């Protein structure tokens, strides 16, 4: 297995850069995206409940298209990227439309896509604006912040995976998994991002340094998330394949990232 | 009539700012959007072939949502706006999703929306990237540039208006009208933009100043576009209401803008 997830990570990486390029992506931008490993890979975990190998691989790639799309729109707003402003926007919009197209023809009911995508957009976009306006000060906040720009974000994709992915999928469980996993990745981020490229206002690693957030509680949260996740992959039929993955990621924060800010 | 188009411009301005705000738009951003008059108004012209007053008003507002959406994504890339980076992106994405939702429930066949939206995206996004990479040098170019980032852009919306707008619409004519009108607005732009906020590389007003573009030809192009437009509103059944509008806009470039760079 810890292979096939690289196999997908690879296919999707192709399909995406294929697009990025044929729309006018420059060497730098195709490079940039080709290197967005986690993004390219997550669509795999979300489609895990899909039995047909082809549909599964079709949705998997379709979702990567949109996840990278959003990722570029993000670089457009942080603007640190140093990448070209124009390319970013156009390629972003291009990938997005293609994803919409693809996801929509994979889904049993075409309406479902825009439904899922709209049905809580207000929360995710607002959630994201607030997150950066009133930067958080203690784990109770940071958490509620990350539970929108992170959980609700990937959560939607999971919801999509279930609808496009083919009849007989435990809709809620996929979503639940997505949300837990998403937040675990979020924290994983902030801890890499405090060191790797000095960031600090409302950043979980700082709130730990500043003694505003309890090491024991970060760990508690982490594990509570591993709980939520593992639980969902367990709901019937279930995704036994994702169990190693859950532990893999969560374990990684504990083992390699948490030690630094403790 | 030259009333009702302000009546719509008004309704749409509401619906849009209503959204901008309830998603966390700041005073400045709601202000900014509230002021995007032409954008807010164009959806009116495109829905002119729709007979039912309510559907017409529903599609009209739905299209405004996405036109402003793209407009914000544009400010995000030029980044001159001086507006907040984050808000822009989130609000942008928010409006966009809402538009997708709305347009999709108005359309007879839900697939049609993403179809229209995808079916040539490659051309529009690439077209737009190129446009700014190899900035044009003579009317023959500027034109072909503006015929993507401008004509194909609004063209799609017109295509949408026809599909969402309700059975019995001259699909092609709406689109044709849109494209002509779009390019007439484009030139209208570049000429305002050379003076108003000193812009100059690949800008039609400059290519005129630099004697690289013939005054007589700009005028010829202009009028050829009024031709293409008027022709389309004339195809059966036809939009007699748009005839005054066509002339109004095109006339305006001749009368007030062209005199400066001649």
């Amino acid at each position: 297995y810890f292979q096939s997830m690289l196999a997908a990570e690879a296919a999707n990486r192709d399909h995406v850069t294929r697009c990025v390029a044929q729309t006018g992506g420059s060497p730098d931008l195709v490079a940039h995206t080709a290197a967005l490993r986690l993004y390219l890979r997550v669509p795999h975990f979300l489609t895990e409940w899909t039995t047909d190998p082809d549909r599964r691989a079709a949705v998997s790639r379709a979702l990567a298209l949109d996840i990278v799309s959003m990722k570029l729109l993000d670089d457009l707003m942080d603007d640190d990227t140093g990448l070209d402003r124009v390319e970013l926007a156009c390629v972003c919009l291009r990938l997005h439309l293609r994803a919409l197209h693809e996801l929509e023809s994979l889904a049993r009911d075409p309406k479902a896509v825009t439904d899922i995508l709209e049905q809580d957009a207000v929360h995710l976009c607002g959630g994201q604006i607030r997150t950066k306006r009133s930067r958080a000060t203690n784990l109770r906040e940071w958490r509620a912040h990350a539970s929108t720009y992170g959980s609700t974000f990937l959560g939607r994709y999971g919801a999509l995976a279930a609808a496009c992915g083919g009849e007989g999928q435990p809709a809620d469980s996929v979503r639940e998994f997505a949300e837990a996993f998403a937040m675990t990745i979020t924290m994983a981020d902030d801890l890499t991002d405090y060191d790797r490229n000095g960031e600090r206002d409302g950043n979980l690693a700082h709130l730990m340094r500043t003694g505003a957030v309890a090491g024991q509680d970060v760990v508690d949260l982490l594990e509570e998330l591993r709980g939520r996740a593992l639980a969902a992959v367990a709901a019937p039929p279930g995704a036994p394949g994702l169990v190693p993955v859950v532990h893999l990621y969560t374990d990684d924060v504990l083992v390699r990232l948490l030690p630094r800010h403790l």
